[PDB]
């Protein structure tokens, strides 16, 4: 659901920056699906408005989120 | 800078969805850098808070935007 994903991306970007992406975090998220993006991942550009992307750095710290 | 990026990504998500990404639209954006994401593009993920991504469909119609 694009509506929930956008809300959740906003929340991640506001409240979770710098924290480890954990099973607690994934379970607190109602978006589906969820994809974790890492530095150097090579992916094909698709567009799933309901998909929450959580961007992390090399140490699994959350740095951003967006829906696609 | 990230401030202008997030503002413009918001303007785009809010006002330009479905519109062709024309030179007139592109030239009006002040973000730097700006990257256009086309369907099926293979992208190596590296997060850059200042970069405005304009995602278009196969007809160059805007479907989304995010900073990364």
């Amino acid at each position: 659901d694009p509506a929930t994903c956008e809300k959740e991306a906003q929340f991640v970007k506001q409240e979770l920056i710098g924290q480890p992406y954990t099973d607690a975090v994934a379970n607190a998220l109602q978006s589906n699906p969820i994809r974790v993006l890492h530095p150097g991942d090579m992916i094909t550009m698709e567009y799933i408005a309901s998909r929450l992307n959580i961007q992390v750095n090399e140490n699994n710290e959350i740095i951003s989120a967006h829906c696609a």
